[PDB]
């Protein structure tokens, strides 16, 4: 026999994420312009279809870009997404907090780069909301009058 | 397992801003003083303030601000931004801060402020299994970038 199936609850880890480091075997996939120079904002897992949704910004030709790729599980455990070729992403550490993964692309042109990469997640707690709700409703500030900025279009540019 | 010992300067790193909300409308809107996005707080035991690294938007262009605040004996902190401010920490631990602060600009005008940060953080630990997966795939450390840092400097 081989090995059995993989338990899996990972639903509970979407949210905001963000890029810590990123590390490649051909670093101009990584630098300045290049299309792995991803600042991830968020992640979004469904155990049901087995999917896992990337919410990514990344500059091309000087302009900023909002990517949105959909990744599908395998029975190999790993990944497959299209962005900039085809890609096989394995994810090797995973939890409420961070995720180490490792991902091999093979562009247009049959090059493959291994990438390496380690995400942190932006975790929020209700005990916290309710501290700064009520907080907020203490000094008569309306719900109107709140801005969420983790969710918000107009962010600084990282470069 | 272990954990790192608790400190004040040991909350000191990158934060984000998550919520804040505004007596005022007009001063957390677009191009409003107070839309602060967090890059970094630092916290010194020793010499009773923090040190705020933000950005904000004004007249179409980000800005990086640096604010100090220092401790007053009643424990809140006094900074001088966009008029004089009174800042009260709520709530605060490793993982977030909620705060209070009261604003009084050059024209007499007081705003009351509120806000949601969280911190950043990253695990010894896991920056280990990083790097060793990193070596493991023959990357050379200086083809790896840090974008923790670039977005708490941006431009
Ligand atoms: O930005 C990554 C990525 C972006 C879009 C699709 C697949 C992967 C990535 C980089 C390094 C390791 C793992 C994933
Ligand atoms: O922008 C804030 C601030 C920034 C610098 C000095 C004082 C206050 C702030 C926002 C929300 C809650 C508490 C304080």
């Amino acid at each position: 026999a081989q090995e059995e199936e993989a338990e899996q609850n990972l639903s509970e880890l979407s949210g905001p994420w963000r890029t810590v480091y990123i590390g490649s075997t051909n670093p101009e996939k990584i630098q300045e312009n290049g299309p792995f120079r991803t600042y991830f904002r968020e992640l979004v897992f469904d155990d049901e279809k087995g999917t896992v949704d990337f919410y990514f910004s990344v500059k091309r030709d000087g302009k900023w870009k909002n990517v949105h790729v959909k990744a599908t599980k395998q029975d190999d455990g790993t990944y497959v997404a299209d962005y900039e070729g085809q890609n096989v992403f394995k994810i090797v550490s995973l939890s409420r907090t961070h995720l180490v993964a490792h991902n091999i692309n093979v562009d247009k042109h049959g090059q493959t780069t291994e990438l390496t990469e380690l995400f942190v997640k932006l975790n929020v707690e209700d005990e916290d909301l309710e501290k700064f709700w009520k907080l907020t409703e203490d000094k008569g500030i309306d719900k109107k009058n709140v801005v969420n900025f983790l969710e918000n279009e107009n962010h600084p540019h990282p470069e």
